[PDB]
DNA sequence: TGAGGAGTCCAT
DNA sequence: GTGAGGAGTCCATG
């Protein structure tokens, strides 16, 4: 039966249940939004939720009345306008989620009632129930369809003529029936997948026009089951269950594969602990081949010289995007010689490779002792590379530089790229409209392909195909005239420029050449969610620990704040005491008679070493006993020795307990076989102390991932509610993050008579229970890795220390070194001990405490007695919280409370250091801006980009001295001070960045302020003062907390103010002024023409008696060269 | 990863009694041996060169029959037809007995039926895009230059024909455009040409092509 | 006429290194492989005999 | 010499 | 209708 939308004619489409408190913080927030921005926008809100409180609830329920709209958007339809479904998506990081939303899902759909009346009858759930599909990885879906299944769909497409096919599709038949040793499943499924793509691939191929096999009937139903991804092409559902990866990646349909992030307008996303999300992006974008560019660059040389498109109307508007490339191909082939190859020379080169890593704004270093060169010999048709003198190179650096090649390189690279996605876009946007033809799809993905493979054909190429569709995925939602650019006079960040590292060796069997490998990464994780939110889309995120502040474990809501501005939607107060009440109400803990006792924990050496001499009376001290019956060498034998004193205190206090009987150890290792020896002293010890006072204990060993999907963790429960005594298990901080759930049911007959309900009204079916003893120790290992190949570590390790550097947990001068430690070399250890000297490091722990805590009662019948022990290095941290703690569980403020009645010092604030941090990094990145647009400048100028930037950079000076808000347009020439209006510093203009110092440590060091500057006596002049008024500069310094930078107010102000002065006075008597040509910028202030007398006239101007102490030498050559340029000449130099 | 390949041959390798496990097993044995020849072969290349002695020096030579030929410990071989056409593997590369026949002796048994079987090898070449490759090599022989050492002496001098060569194709034939069909009649089925480079000349149209070249 | 490293072999050991350093020096590394299926000392694999359409 | 570990997709 | 009229095999590659 094929039920369809009549069905819902007759439906109370008003009708609605009682809306809960929680139900009604979300939908309030998105109708003010609709009211603000409009209805095509994006947006994003974290919801702070806890276990126990509907979560899952809430959002299966905004899913059902997603539903029921687009149903009433439909019923009404199709007789005024037409358009697509809106796709609804739930993501998250694991399959078991997944399964369990929808069985969830569907249940609540199935049993759904209102005011005693079901709200749904069959056909109308039948309906309900066809428009959400499942989409697991391709060796599961395989093996998920039937024999008949295949069989038609083999006969139908006629594919079963070929032999390679029939005898692949036996061999898996055969293999599939005895699928029950643990030891056929993993080639079973290599090879389901393998299959699954060959099988796919010819499916696709064979639908490329020409024999098109119409679908229906038997063989659609089973090409639906066979491929879940073509119900959403043609319209059956409108409603995905998948991962992270999944949505990452893409799925398949009956003519190409599908990806999510391209066409995002509209839609609605709904995403799971988010934390986890941003570290798994991260971990993806980390996998990527690398490029050699000495070949790329001579094949796109080579093929962009001769080769042209052609001139029809649909290519249009097309051929003037790609001159600039080419012209800047030619200059760079003939500018290095591109007509011959590579090698190296000397000595003590060949013995290592050289290495190269760049930020790509103003951090660079070089694994080499003495700078490298690049030379060309005419004799030998080759370029060398070559180490000059090693004191200084004996000369001056005339040959050329490695980095400058390959910096270039890269630029030339990522431009072509970003060339052919705006080239792509214009073909579609001018095939979609006229040419009136066969039309089947008018949208972005079979024009996509299209456009790809008839612009690469045309141009030769056709090597670059995997590069290009690798690239649009990441690259495709950048070019926002603004959100990327890497220019002064452009929004500048980390998040959307990236870095680099590059390696030279020898290549595979010659001896003679030389190439140079390239490993990239374009973005962060931030980058991708601010793009996701461009682009147009709701996101609802939920996660108790959503607005943390650790950039290395969460994303980075200071820059998410700065770039989204209004589309950042965040509660109120009235809101948050609401959530409260609600959360107060079903865990109201006072009232009843609930109390939680907190301990702090040391270590002590009698305890053990008296515990070893009672059990081992036969040998002699404590330390032979370890070495040889417990196998703990004499290296480390302190650490073992208080981590088995603090858990031995621990167990022993809950052993000697009259009322308890559960309770839980979060370790972080695992006490498997390979410890055996310390599990029996555990073991012993732990018999030893029941036998002392009477009751009865057990001892759980080796709660692992293996353990929980081999034997089960409803051992636990069982065990609790059917025998007497106590159990004691032992797990690890990662582990009981998967599974989850531990709970036992009921059994008042062993009950202890000690049971308390906490609610206020609930009745309930079935009651169960939580745990009432949690034992924390510290956790460790907090810095991210990478297993997958080596290069992967390398870019997940500079991407850390960067954005640390760019948060502002870092000076500059630490940044470096970590780098340049990290280039040459590093043990594990030493990266941990320079990251234990931030404050992400607190933040972390402090989270990790909160979600372990957090995730231990789940009920609503609880002990009267709770113990919490914890560890001592804890305390001193859980000791510095400051923050809301309207939201703070009930364990965690015990915690802190107990943690911060002991006095202790005072902490410095974040504030200040993060203004210094980025006072300094600021200044740095002016400095060496301006240095390479002034060395750019003074060599062939080639207009248009620079002299435009020269003359933007100083008009915006000169009209903003101080701004008020925080800018977003020219960010890297302001600094934040304490004081308004004027701040001091010190340090040297010509040196090293790294050696400037703000502020309060800096009392009697130079000034920036209005009075230095003097402007308040040269606007007092006649001819002067209106000349202000009539182009809009300043007349006076507002006091605001943003002032220029200390570059920026010696280098670039006080000449244009001293130009302008002289061009004012200058013009207001009888005088002419004009524009320098290209050769001489730079060179020169203006040209001044008057009278008839030719002979070319520049002049030069000073705000004051500035003394540069330039050599008259260059002053000389300067003049001999204008001379040489035109002939005789006059020249005048002014003092303002 | 190798280790990860290893394991699951081995495991499925216990289990070879019911004939539904041969086939999977020779079908991954074939992919196996590729991988770890290519690995052990890249490895001695250049560096690291493990030297073969003892047990390991037999363990190698019973994995890889075709290395006591290059020592000299063997110097008669068994193969058939198929084989001897493509060559064996040793500790360093691929040995190709047909690039070297000075001073040997071949025994051929019922020497008529290889024809069909040299035919049948004959067969497979792979296909080629003409118009790509000639506009390739016209692209990268215009300014790219050897090397001057004693190692290349004498190589440059056979090049220089084939440079005046293309050059002139390319100005006469205007190898800076594209090609494209005109016309009905054309677009329904594709054009095959046959020559046996000598006389023979055959056509699959009935009436005769040419070709054109368009400057707007 | 070079002898400045030791190696000795024939015409077959030294075969992949000159087809890869011809290949490299004039930018024409995709045809690697159409270049080893027909290479020998002479041949075949394209003609024989006269070796000349004359 | 400082620090001192498990867990998890998906494709070729 | 008008021609003529079927089993058998080696090896490499994800």
């Amino acid at each position: 039966m094929n039920v369809s939308i009549e069905e819902f004619t007759h439906f109370d489409f008003q009708l609605v249940p009682e809306p809960s408190p929680l139900d009604l913080v979300i939908t309030e927030p998105l109708k003010n939004h609709i009211e603000v921005n409009g209805v095509k926008s994006g947006a994003l809100l974290p919801l702070p939720f806890q276990t126990g409180i509907g979560k899952t609830y809430t959002a299966l329920n905004f899913l059902l009345q997603q539903m029921l709209e687009q149903v009433r958007s439909e019923l009404k339809e199709e007789n005024t306008g037409k358009k697509s479904k809106r796709l609804l998506y739930y993501v998250t990081d694991s399959v078991d989620n997944v399964v369990s939303a929808k069985a969830d899902l569907l249940k609540l759909i199935e049993k759904q009632t209102v005011k005693g009346e079901p709200r749904f009858t069959l056909e109308q759930q039948e309906y309900l129930k066809a428009q959400i599909v499942h989409l697991p990885n391709q060796s599961e879906q395989l093996l998920q369809c039937s024999d008949a299944v295949l069989n038609d769909v083999l006969i139908g497409f006629n594919l079963n003529a070929e032999r390679d096919v029939q005898a692949e599709w036996s061999a898996i038949s055969g293999l599939r029936r005895h699928a029950s040793n643990p030891e056929v499943k993993i080639s079973l499924n290599r090879q389901a997948g393998y299959f699954y793509r060959n099988l796919i691939d010819r499916l696709q191929k064979k639908q490329k026009g020409a024999d098109r096999v119409l679908l229906s009937g038997s063989l659609l139903a089973s090409v639906e089951t066979l491929l879940p991804g073509e119900k959403i092409r043609n319209g059956s559902a409108h409603v995905a269950f998948l991962t992270t990866s999944k949505f990452l990646k893409g799925f398949h349909n009956t003519r190409s594969r599908y990806s999510p992030l391209r066409d995002l307008s509209g839609a609605v996303l709904i995403i799971d602990e988010i934390d986890k999300q941003n570290q798994v992006i991260l971990s993806e974008l980390c996998k990527q081949q690398a490029q050699d560019l000495i070949w790329a660059i001579r094949t796109l040389r080579a093929n962009f010289r001769d080769h042209q498109l052609e001139s029809s109307p649909r290519y249009d508007k097309i051929e003037d995007l790609f001159e600039p490339l080419r012209e800047r191909l030619e200059e760079f082939g003939t500018n290095w010689n591109l007509a011959f190859a590579f090698n190296t020379e000397g000595a003590n080169l060949n013995e290592r490779p050289v290495r190269l890593f760049s930020d790509r704004s103003f951090t660079h270093v070089s694994s080499a002792t003495h700078k490298l060169s690049l030379k060309s010999d005419f004799l030998r048709r080759k370029n060398l590379i070559f180490s000059d003198e090693k004191v200084e190179g004996s000369l001056i650096e005339k040959h050329g530089l490695l980095t400058r090649f390959v910096n270039e390189a890269d630029v030339i690279y990522q431009w072509f790229l970003g060339t052919m996605r705006k080239a792509v876009f214009q073909y579609w946007e001018n095939v979609r409209g006229l040419e009136i033809e066969v039309r089947e799809n008018r949208s972005l993905e079979g024009t996509f392909q299209e456009a790809v493979q008839s612009l690469l054909t045309h141009f030769n190429l056709q090597e670059f195909e995997s590069a290009v569709y690798e690239s649009f995925d990441t690259r495709g939602l950048r070019q926002s005239a603004g959100g990327k650019a890497n220019k002064l006079s452009s929004s500048k960040s980390y998040h959307h420029t990236g870095l680099k590292l590059v390696e030279v060796a020898h290549n595979q069997g010659t001896r003679d050449t030389v190439n140079c490998k390239a490993s990239f990464l374009n973005t962060s994780p931030s980058g991708v969610l601010a793009d996701m939110v461009d682009a147009g889309a709701v996101i609802l995120g939920i996660s108790a620990t959503a607005r943390a502040d650790t950039v290395i474990h969460n994303f980075d809501f200071k820059y998410l704040n700065e770039r989204l501005g209004n589309k950042l939607l965040s509660l109120s107060r009235e809101q948050k005491q609401r959530v409260n009440n609600y959360y107060h109400s079903r865990r109201n803990y006072k009232d009843n008679g609930v109390v939680l006792t907190v301990k702090y924990l040391n270590s002590r050496d009698a305890f053990l070493d008296a515990l070893l001499e009672e059990y081992k009376p036969e040998a002699r001290s404590s330390h032979f006993i370890l070495n040889h019956y417990l196998g703990i060498a004499e290296s480390e034998q302190a650490f073992v020795r208080s981590w088995l004193s603090k858990l031995l205190a621990s167990i022993k206090a809950f052993i000697s307990s009259p009322d308890n009987r559960y309770m839980l150890s979060l370790l972080n290792r695992t006490l498997d076989t390979t410890r055996q020896n310390i599990n029996d002293f555990i073991q012993f010890c732990c018999d030893k102390w029941a036998k002392e006072f009477n009751v009865k204990t057990k001892t759980f060993f080796g709660v692992n991932a293996d353990w929980m999907r081999l034997v089960g963790y409803d051992e636990i429960s069982k065990h609790l509610n059917t025998e007497l005594g106590k159990v004691v298990v032992f797990s690890t901080y990662a582990s009981m993050g998967a599974g989850k759930n531990p709970d036992y049911a009921v059994n008042l007959a062993l009950e202890g008579e000690s049971l308390i309900s906490v609610a206020d009204v609930t009745y309930s079916t079935q009651l169960r229970s939580d745990i009432d003893s949690i034992y924390l120790e510290k956790p460790t290992q907090l810095l991210l890795s990478d297993d997958y190949s080596h290069t992967a570590n390398q870019l997940c390790q500079f991407h850390q220390i960067l954005s640390l550097q760019e948060n502002g947990e870092l000076s500059p001068k630490s940044a470096e070194n970590w780098c340049r430690q990290q280039l040459m070399g590093m043990s594990r250890e030493r990266s941990l001990q320079q990251y234990h000297q931030t404050s992400d490091y607190q933040s972390a722990v402090r989270k990790y405490i909160e979600q372990a805590v957090g995730r231990a009662g789940r009920t609503s019948l609880k002990r009267k007695q709770i113990l919490l022990f914890v560890d001592s290095g804890l305390k001193e941290i859980l000791a510095e919280e400051s923050r809301d703690p309207s939201l703070f569980s009930h364990e965690y403020v015990a915690l802190v409370n107990k943690a911060k009645s002991a006095g202790k010092s005072i902490v410095e604030d974040r504030a200040v250091r993060r203004l210094f941090n980025l006072a300094q990094r600021n200044n740095k990145d002016g400095m060496l801006s301006i240095k390479a647009l002034v060395h750019r400048l003074h060599n062939q100028p080639a207009s248009k980009s620079d002299i435009q930037e020269w003359q933007d950079i100083r008009t915006q000076l000169l009209r903003y001295p101080t701004v008020a808000f925080q800018p977003e347009r020219f960010n890297r020439l302001y600094l934040q001070s304490m004081t308004k209006g004027y701040y001091r510093y010190q340090g040297n203009l010509d040196g090293d960045p790294n050696s400037f110092e703000f502020f309060d440590r800096v009392p009697y060091g130079d000034m920036v302020s209005e009075e230095d500057c003097s402007l308040a006596t040269l606007v007092q002049n006649q001819y002067v003062r209106p000349w202000f008024e009539r182009k809009g500069f300043a007349c006076s310094w507002q006091k605001e907390a943003n002032v220029m930078t200390p570059i920026m107010f010696t280098n670039i102000y006080k000449g244009a103010l001293g130009e302008q002065a002289v061009e004012a006075v200058l013009t207001a008597f009888d005088f002419t002024f004009e524009e320098v040509p290209n050769s001489i910028y730079e060179r020169f202030d203006n040209r001044v023409i008057f009278a008839g007398i030719e002979q070319p006239i520049w002049l030069d101007s000073k705000y004051w008696k500035h003394e540069g102490n330039e050599s008259s030498e260059g002053y000389s050559s300067k003049i001999a060269l204008v001379e040489e340029e035109f002939g005789p000449s006059k020249f005048i130099y002014v003092n303002a």
